[PDB]
């Protein structure tokens, strides 16, 4: 996250860090809650992972450093990736993650509403990542608020890059603010008549927060169908 500030503990209850054991445990993607076992992340946070036996899930974090060997986390047992993904940049960068055990709901830990497909504002990207394009993982959580920017105007920025609709571009014409390494795979949160929606899944974009570069996102509104039809028995 370039340009935001700390989170509050509990501020972001679906947020979760998703860490890979292999070579070695770190960071690995942002993560969101979205019911008792599962977990919404981008596809391409999988590339290379074998076996989800790799990977470790931790909710209700606020600073990295809450997490040691000796720390609880949720096992996943299932990675669901989209059937039609291939690059980040081509769209359908969205996979889903079934925890092995069902999660109890607290005030630190609570899904977030899928947007209604009857909807197709006050948005905020939330993660561990960078603060700028070289730089590391922070500690603490970190929040940024920024406005959603039309797909026409995300086309532009990107001559090379075919923004389809199954995209959502957020950011500043100034930049500033944005989400950069290590934000993947994490939210995008925006607040309407006071309830949250998940509205974006971090995916990619030209460095971060660079002037005229808005952060490309997943549009999660286009793949409720796709849940649904996933996280169904
Ligand atoms: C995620 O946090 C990560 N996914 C995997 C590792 S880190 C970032 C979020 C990017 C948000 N950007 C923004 N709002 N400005 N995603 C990526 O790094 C993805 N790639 C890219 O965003 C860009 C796309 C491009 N056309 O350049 N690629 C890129 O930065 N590539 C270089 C090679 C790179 C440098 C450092 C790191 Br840690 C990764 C890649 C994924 C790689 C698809």
């Amino acid at each position: 996250i370039v340009g935001g500030t700390a989170s509050v503990r509990g501020e972001w209850p679906w947020q979760v860090t998703l860490h890979t054991t292999s070579p070695t445990q770190r960071h690995l993607c942002g993560g969101s809650i979205i019911g008792n076992q599962w977990i919404l992340t981008a596809a391409h946070c999988f590339y290379g992972v074998e076996s989800p036996k790799i990977l470790r899930v931790y909710s209700g974090i606020l600073n990295q450093s809450e997490i040691a060997e000796d720390t609880s986390f949720f096992g996943v047992q299932e990675i669901i990736i989209h059937d039609q993904y291939k690059m980040a940049e081509s769209g359908y960068d969205i996979a889903l993650l079934k925890l092995e055990t069902t999660v109890n709901y607290t005030d630190s830990q609570r899904p977030i509403s899928l947007p209604s497909k009857g909807d197709r504002t006050d948005c905020w990207v939330t993660g561990w990542g960078y603060r700028k394009l070289r730089d590391k993982i922070q500690n603490t959580l970190q929040k940024a608020k920024i406005p959603l920017v039309t797909n026409e105007e995300c086309q532009k920025r990107y001559r090379g890059h075919k923004i389809t609709h199954k995209m959502i571009c957020a950011g500043y014409r100034e930049g500033g603010k944005d989400a950069c390494k290590g934000d993947s795979g994490g939210p995008l949160s925006c607040k309407h008549n006071e309830v949250w929606h998940l509205v974006g899944i971090t995916s990619w974009g030209e460095g971060c927060a660079q002037r005229e570069r808005p952060g490309v996102y997943t549009n999660v509104v286009e793949y409720v169908d796709w849940i649904l039809e996933k996280t169904q028995a």
